């Protein structure tokens, strides 16, 4: 599946690949190497509730492939500025960090967390990941020119920022390739309209253009508080389609290949309100499960997982319940226990890993969208020793393959 920058999912992960676990702890930085031999290791004293003043509300915490070598590096966009950590390639860091921009942050530029969106993405196919930032006056973009050398912001698109509307509240963007091309262009589901940015290749947009009159808080009732939406490659063509999981349940638009879109449709009765699901209780994801590389759907449920297998042209299998685990009646809390659907193993199934009370748990995809027992893999990252979501920040991510 193609690489998708989300809200909800700042980091992607790689299919197929073997994803690291990262913490953003009290104390600092913290990483478990996806390997046989399996353990915590300190990587930075700094981008922490304790180590250095980092807040959820007021900061964002990334990993990012900076410098070309694909790596990941610990970006933190802080109070005066953004912050980077190297990997040197090693399980290490470079610490302390360096200062790269005075711009992207708090107290330079003037950025919030309830108003705009940060995110890290190669944008030009460089190699490297720009800054991407949905501001006030439009989308802004400081180049990564390699050697930590980031130039200053440029205006990518006076659009898609709150001068034009947009609201965490209503609506949701996304980076994509909707054109097949390789380049990430914006989609955005507005307030009456989802829109769509056409990328130049060279740190700015195409006008957006209207292209699906659903979807929206203002066309046809979605609401952020009840309606979760995604774009995903559903039918292997390379481009983002979009899946919502509505009231009845699952409904998709799929690309026609250029960036428009065709109809609205209706393709499962599942996974909505109308079945039980809500955003307070439950996870609902969008990830390739099996050989055909297109996005299945899953859901941490109440009973446990359940997933629905894509046929593999954006229509969907049974819902079955494939793991009596990682669901509500089992204890696990959207506010309590971050839980990812990413490739653990290296062969493009997707596998599910959960930050449970305890331990940090995980399940094996067999290869088929089926999985293995509950595998309990470390007692770190936890509940029980003191990483709540107020305080701390944890991602799947890929920090070497
Ligand atoms: C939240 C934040 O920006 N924290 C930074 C910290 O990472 C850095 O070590 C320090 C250097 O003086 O400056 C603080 O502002
Ligand atoms: C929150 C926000 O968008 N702040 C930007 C700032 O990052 C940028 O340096 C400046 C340049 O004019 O424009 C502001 O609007
Ligand atoms: C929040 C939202 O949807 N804002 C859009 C804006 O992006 C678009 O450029 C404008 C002109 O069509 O219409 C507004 O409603
Ligand atoms: C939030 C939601 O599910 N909205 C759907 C909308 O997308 C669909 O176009 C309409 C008529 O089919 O039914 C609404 O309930
Ligand atoms: C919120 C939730 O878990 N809803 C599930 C639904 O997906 C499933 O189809 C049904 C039959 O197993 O069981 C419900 O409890
Ligand atoms: C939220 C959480 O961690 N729940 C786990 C559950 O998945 C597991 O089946 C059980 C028995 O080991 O232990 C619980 O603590
Ligand atoms: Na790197
Ligand atoms: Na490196
Ligand atoms: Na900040
Ligand atoms: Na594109
Ligand atoms: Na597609
Ligand atoms: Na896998």
């Amino acid at each position: 599946v193609t690489k998708v920058i989300s809200q909800a999912s700042p980091v992607p992960t790689s299919i197929p690949g073997v994803a690291d676990l990262v913490g953003f702890g009290t104390g600092g930085v913290y990483i478990i190497r996806n390997s046989l031999l399996v353990q915590v290791v300190k990587v930075i004293n700094n981008f922490g509730y304790d180590a250095g003043g980092w807040r959820t509300e007021k900061h964002v915490r990334l990993l990012a492939d900076t410098t070309g070598d694909n790596q990941s590096d610990v970006v933190g966009f802080g109070e005066d500025g953004v912050w980077i950590s190297t990997n040197n390639g090693d399980n290490t860091f470079t610490d302390p960090p360096s200062h790269v921009l005075a711009n992207f942050s708090y107290l330079a530029g003037g950025w919030r967390v309830e108003k705009h969106i940060r995110f890290m993405a190669d944008m030009r196919k460089t190699g490297r990941a720009d800054i991407v930032g949905f501001g006030e006056a439009g989308i802004l973009i400081s180049r990564n020119n390699g050697s930590s050398q980031f130039a200053p912001t440029q205006l990518a698109l006076n659009d898609f920022a709150y001068a034009q509307g947009w609201r965490l509240d209503r609506h949701l963007r996304f980076l994509g390739d909707i054109t097949g091309n390789g380049l990430l262009d914006v989609v955005g589901f507005g307030e009456n309209h989802v829109f769509v940015a056409k990328n130049n290749g060279n740190g700015t947009f195409q006008p957006a253009q209207a292209v699906v009159n659903n979807f929206c808080v203002g066309a046809g009732g979605w609401t952020i508080a009840s309606h979760p939406r995604v774009i995903a490659d559903l039918t292997g063509d390379s481009r983002a389609d979009i899946l919502g999981f509505g009231g009845a349940g699952v409904y998709t638009s799929l690309n026609n290949g250029n960036g428009t879109f065709g109809a609205v449709n209706l393709v499962l009765m599942d996974f909505g309100v109308a079945s039980g699901w809500r955003t307070a209780k439950h996870v609902r994801c969008v990830a390739p499960l099996t050989s055909k590389k297109v996005g299945d759907i899953i859901g941490f449920g109440d009973a446990g997982v359940y997933v629905a297998l894509n046929n593999g042209d954006g229509t969907f299998g049974p819902v079955k319940r494939v793991i009596n685990n990682f669901g509500y009646n089992q204890g696990w809390r959207v506010d309590k226990h971050p839980r990812f659907v990413v490739d653990l193993t290296g062969d493009g199934a997707a596998d599910i890993v959960g930050f449970g009370e305890n331990s940090t748990w995980a399940c094996m995809n067999k290869g088929d969208g089926t999985f293995g027992p509950d595998m309990k893999l470390i007692s770190d990252d936890t509940s029980s020793k003191g990483w709540t979501l107020e305080k701390t920040v944890r991602y799947a991510a890929n920090l070497y393959a």
